[PDB]
């Protein structure tokens, strides 16, 4: 639905909003592995994803349905849970942002 894609865009805007910036910020841009010294990142993560990429895809009308959008958002979180030890600060931030996402995604119009 166009309606469902608008709900997805609303979620995306919320994830990027000041309200959630304290825990969303690591997810704003692609992981710069070389800059961070994470020289194994691209050997472990096959499909990098981040909120700027989700935004560009939405703006370019790449997503054809809500589930395609959701798969990229969940991919972003899964990459974080795969790469980082579960006690890492960034994983705590991911869990909080994923809670924001999942509870609002569940309110999808249908
Ligand atoms: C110009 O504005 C910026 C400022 C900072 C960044 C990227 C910084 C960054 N971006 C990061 C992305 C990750 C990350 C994520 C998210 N998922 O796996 C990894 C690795 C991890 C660290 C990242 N870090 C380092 C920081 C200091 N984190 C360390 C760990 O605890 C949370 C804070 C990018 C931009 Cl564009």
């Amino acid at each position: 639905l166009s309606e469902q894609l608008k709900h997805c865009n609303g979620i995306l805007k919320e994830l990027l909003s000041k309200k959630h910036a304290a825990y969303a910020w690591p997810f704003y841009k692609p992981v710069d592995a070389s800059a961070l010294g994470l020289h194994d990142y691209h050997d472990i993560i096959k499909h990098p994803m981040d909120l700027s990429t989700v935004k560009r895809k939405m703006e370019n009308r790449d997503y054809r349905d809500a589930q395609e959008f959701a798969a990229d958002v969940r991919l972003m979180f899964s990459n974080c849970y795969k790469y980082n030890p579960p006690d890492h600060d960034v994983v705590a931030m991911a869990r909080k942002l994923q809670d924001v996402f999942e509870f609002r995604y569940a309110k999808m119009p249908d």
